[PDB]
């Protein structure tokens, strides 16, 4: 089997990513994060607080013919960016452009954290990262992947994100009318549960490449591109008045400025991560100090090439036995 779903940006600055995901039976969509930073599928739900929904569309587990009550099953969920969510679980049918797994762990929320509460246009999150980070309590659960990855024809998904557009989440096969070039694989280290990998260097605008390892996850899940506070420092130095902020929490920059372009190395290949994807706008309305997409990892304890890395390259999460990334450009 084979599933393709189009992948649509939240906003106008690619915040973040929604896929419409069927739940239950009669169908109920709900439009999810799709998550390759962790491995909880859970959604707004009729259980959700009342006060913490605000514009959502909720999962209903009372209409869905399909649903079983997981008993004694809770779930509690905290992200690196603060936000939290938590609740109880129920197996049913699960739909992803056309692939459909049953028996799926759908956790319904019962507490979300402010963040969620006020982003009208995530309904949930579906993790895909590998199944050891799951937090169902007693009895992990798997992710969507992990419980489709059998019936695949090749046991892979791809991520393809637009820059300002959308894109599309594949799964069990690799279009090759997607990228150009070649797909080039890479090691994966599965000791944290992520797809986590090793960058070889990279470049600034049209300055020489660095050959340098740089050990990160693949996570669509998070925005912007996070590493060391070395590299993030290089890049900054070339936009004339840009600078860290304490107070707004990273770099900064004018937004008269034309940012360079950033290139990362996968083996001896190189994804060119175009200026304008680093530009995040305003700081706040009106302003004219914007936010940049490459900010330092210092504080966070890995590096994350986040959606502005991965909307430069067609992706391949390949979950062969031994799991390996591919990225091309595109
Ligand atoms: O939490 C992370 N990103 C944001 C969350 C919010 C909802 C989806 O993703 N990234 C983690 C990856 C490893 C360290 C932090
Ligand atoms: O990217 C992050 N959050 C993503 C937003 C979009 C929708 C959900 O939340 N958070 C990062 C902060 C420092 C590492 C994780």
């Amino acid at each position: 089997s084979t599933g393709s779903a189009t992948t649509t940006p939240i906003d106008s600055l690619d915040d973040a990513y929604i896929t419409p995901v069927q739940i239950g039976t009669p169908a109920q969509t709900l439009n999810l994060d799709f998550d390759t930073g962790s491995s909880d599928l859970w959604v707004f739900s009729s259980e959700t607080t009342a006060s913490e929904v605000d514009g959502q569309t909720i999962y209903t587990p009372s209409k869905s013919t399909t649903a079983k009550l997981l008993s004694g099953a809770t779930w509690s969920i905290s992200y690196g960016d603060g936000s939290s969510s938590s609740g109880d679980v129920y197996t049913d049918t699960v739909s992803v452009g056309g692939l459909t797994v049953t028996g799926q762990a759908v956790e319904s929320a019962k507490k979300v954290s402010s963040s969620f509460t006020e982003d009208s246009t995530i309904d949930g999150l579906l993790g895909l990262a590998f199944s050891t980070l799951n937090t169902v309590s007693p009895t992990q659960q798997k992710t969507f992947f992990d419980n489709a990855k059998a019936s695949l024809d090749s046991p892979v998904f791809t991520a393809d994100l637009g820059y300002h557009a959308p894109g599309t989440y594949n799964f069990g096969f690799i279009d090759t009318t997607a990228y150009t070039g070649s797909i080039t694989y890479t090691a994966v280290s599965t000791k944290q549960g992520f797809w986590e990998w090793t960058s070889t260097g990279y470049a600034v605008g049209s300055g020489t490449f660095k050959s340098t390892s740089i050990d990160g996850i693949a996570d669509t899940g998070t925005t912007l591109l996070y590493l060391p506070a070395t590299v993030v420092s290089a890049y900054w130095a070339q936009v004339s008045g840009a600078k860290s902020s304490s107070s707004v929490g990273g770099y900064v920059f004018p937004c008269s400025a034309t940012l360079p372009s950033f290139t990362f190395g996968v083996g001896s290949a190189r994804i060119v991560i175009p200026g304008d994807y680093i530009d995040f706008g305003p700081i706040s309305t009106g302003s004219s100090s914007c936010f940049g997409g490459i900010q330092s990892s210092a504080g966070i304890g890995i590096n994350i090439f986040g959606d502005v890395a991965l909307k430069a390259a067609f992706v391949v999460f390949n979950g062969a036995t031994t799991p390996t990334l591919g990225f091309a450009s595109k």
